[PDB]
């Protein structure tokens, strides 16, 4: 949400918000300077090497395997001046975000899902699970596991490859089963794409469309809107995948999207799920919720020297909204479920974010992109938290003219265009 300072990637380690850590990974990883730039959410201004690993270096596949939505440099992110300039751009787009009442809603729910406890084999004893901490230096040397719910890295060799993962347990499929887990999303600032849209103001088309680029805080919506999914345990399974096109004869025609996604953008597309459908997994997520809710009544003891059983009782019975009676045993409340369910999974989504901006964006998830630009969002003369590249008290603040890669070229530097497909 909200950053209380203006960090600066030159700042001095100080334990609390500016730290050494490292990622819970089966790799052999050295510690990273981090910054948390608000409770349960971090920021590592490193090009991703830690998370996957068969993704340790930078090298970019086959140019055959090479797909045409694809970018690669060595070099970004190299430098303390970059690093600096991540830091500062990933910081004014969350600004940017939570200056929006949806953006300022959607970061509470974030920070308020931590990952369930449910990493014992004991049914009565609640323990965090591993993987939803990461390890930090304290000021005297020593590592200590702290709990996070997010943490917003570079991206691996794909600089454009932005995506929301995190870490697996065992035979729980933590961001399904209403667990939910430590969300690492790879993002950048520094780049963009760009896009197709017809502004025709008369009858027929002359002019034709004008080329436009995403607004970087959508992309990092989207992005926080798979993470509220995930942390919440609500994610629709990959597999489930839906099938779209003109003229799609029968058995698998034109690309498809996932259930996710699709969900996740929202708008007209969204309504491609009927209600049986809707309703299906909202009761499905209901009975975990419900499971969870048992756990809880059931817990007798927990792990750790960190916080008391009633305390991370209370922290979940306020994720999950739990209903409690006078005996403090917990129920799940079939209409407040419903209300929290829609939030996330209806209200949260890039159209309607792409609304509070009022920016222009691609009208599908479909809506194939064009090129991609290089872009710097730190420059309050080339985008502001209220407005984005579309400054008021300037022509930009015309017809989407920020965002027109022609007019505002000099905002945008072209570096490849998705040719082969
Ligand atoms: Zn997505």
């Amino acid at each position: 949400p909200f950053v209380n300072k203006q960090f600066n990637y030159k700042d001095p380690v100080n334990g609390v918000d500016i730290a050494y850590i490292k990622i819970p990974n089966a790799g052999q990883m050295q510690p990273v300077k981090a910054f948390k730039i608000h409770n349960k959410i971090w920021v590592i201004p490193e090009r991703d090497t830690f998370t996957n690993p068969e993704e340790g270096d930078l090298n970019p596949p086959p140019e055959a395997k090479q797909v045409p939505v694809s970018y690669y440099d060595s070099t970004y992110l190299s430098t303390d001046n970059e690093k600096d300039n991540y830091l500062k751009g990933v910081t004014k787009l969350f600004e940017r975000i939570y200056s929006t009442d949806l953006g300022r809603m959607l970061l509470t729910s974030i920070v308020r899902g931590i990952p369930f406890w449910g990493g014992s084999t004991i049914d009565t004893e609640l323990k965090v699970i591993d993987t939803n901490c990461i390890n930090v230096i304290q000021p005297d040397g020593s590592y200590r596991s702290e709990e996070l719910n997010l943490v917003i890295i570079g991206p691996s060799a794909d600089i454009i490859q932005f995506e929301c993962k995190s870490f697996g347990h065992e035979v729980l499929n933590l961001t399904r089963n209403g667990y939910g887990s430590t969300q690492y999303i790879r993002f950048s600032p520094d780049f963009t794409f760009g896009f197709e849209e017809s502004l025709e103001v008369d009858t027929n088309p002359l002019l034709g469309a004008g080329k436009f680029a995403t607004d970087p805080a959508v992309t990092l919506a989207h992005e926080l809107i798979h993470a509220g999914h995930r942390l919440y345990g609500i994610a629709i399974n990959p597999n489930r995948v839906f099938k779209v096109n003109t003229n799609a004869y029968y058995e698998m025609s034109g690309l498809e999207v996932s259930f996710e996604e699709l969900r996740t953008f929202g708008g007209h597309d969204a309504k491609f799920i009927d209600s049986l459908q809707e309703n299906e997994f909202r009761l499905y997520y209901y009975n975990k919720f419900k499971d969870i809710a048992s756990t809880l009544n059931k817990a007798k003891s927990i792990v750790g020297t960190t916080a008391s059983l009633q305390y991370m009782k209370n922290v979940f019975k306020e994720k999950y909204l739990l209903s409690e009676d006078t005996s403090g045993k917990f129920s799940v409340d079939k209409l407040k479920f419903d209300k929290l369910y829609k939030m996330l999974t209806e209200i949260y989504t890039e159209d309607n974010f792409v609304k509070f901006f009022k920016v222009l964006n691609r009208k599908t998830y479909l809506n194939f992109d064009k090129a991609v630009f290089k872009i710097n969002i730190v420059p309050k003369v080339n985008y502001t938290i209220y407005d984005g590249f579309n400054l008021r008290n300037t022509n930009l603040a015309a017809n989407f003219n920020g965002q027109n890669t022609e007019i505002n070229n000099m905002n945008f530097t072209k570096l490849k265009n998705f040719t082969p497909g």
